[PDB]
């Protein structure tokens, strides 16, 4: 009964790499396709029946790889073809914390326009906007933001998208963010405020620019230190210099 069924050693050989065995085959030809880009590879593929949400090891599907690498057309045809918007990955990251990690703007719209919940979270419940500060990407924040993403959501460890720019020193999205209405005097788990990060890992222009906006230097963390006691407790001079100096 076997002669019914495919046989031969080629077939899965020549997906990816390079005579190096691979242990599993997670890897379809639909991921590589999609994460080259090729619309056509793509539409050949979904028309012989490739499964459109298969999941590689740590559980990637092809939306992911194409939004990941910023393939506009790829992704409008996998959405159109139905892959599933919200798939996640084994940390909990949509297709949309992908497009976002790699700053690419079409991408990121094109979710949107399918109704991707803005502020969908990873595991460490991490917005696309807490990607976007993590990773400095001013551009694609900014469409976030004027899609109503929440400027004061919360992390597992407390951290919104301000104090992660502040502790990324991420300067262009820390003052769009306040732009926005991120609170600069939101707290941690264990009650940093944003000049508290940024004080602590010495970026000096982000705790400038946060006291010109108002960031009370004589607020406490939970252990009692203010900005000076974390600047002064990590060594940044500079920081500590700007602070008793102003």
């Amino acid at each position: 009964e076997g002669q019914f069924n495919e046989d031969g050693s080629f077939i899965g050989q020549y997906t990816v790499g390079s005579l190096v065995p691979r242990g599993s085959n997670d890897i379809t030809p639909l991921h590589v396709a999609s994460k080259r880009g090729n619309a056509n590879m793509v539409k050949l593929l979904l028309d012989r029946g490739a499964k459109i949400d298969a999941k590689t090891r740590d559980g990637l599907t092809p939306l992911h790889c194409g939004a990941r690498s910023g393939h506009e057309q790829v992704v409008e045809m996998l959405l159109d073809r139905a892959a599933p918007i919200l798939s996640k990955t084994k940390n909990g990251l949509s297709p949309l914390h992908m497009a976002t990690q790699g700053d690419h703007l079409n991408c990121v719209q094109l979710l949107l326009q399918h109704n991707v919940p803005v502020d969908d979270v990873t595991n460490d419940y991490l917005t696309a906007l807490h990607v976007a500060a993590h990773c400095g990407h001013y551009k694609v924040a900014k469409v976030l933001l004027d899609k109503k993403a929440n400027p004061n959501a919360k992390a597992l460890n407390g951290f919104t998208p301000l104090h992660i720019a502040c502790k990324k020193n991420r300067i262009r999205v820390m003052e769009l963010l306040l732009k926005h209405g991120a609170s600069i005097q939101a707290v941690t788990e264990s009650g940093l405020t944003p000049i508290h990060v940024a004080a602590f890992m010495g970026h000096v222009n982000i705790v400038s620019q946060l006291m010109h906006h108002g960031a009370s230097p004589n607020t406490t963390n939970v252990r009692g230190e203010t900005a000076l006691h974390m600047a002064a407790r990590s060594g940044q001079a500079e920081v500590v210099r700007y602070l008793v100096q102003d």
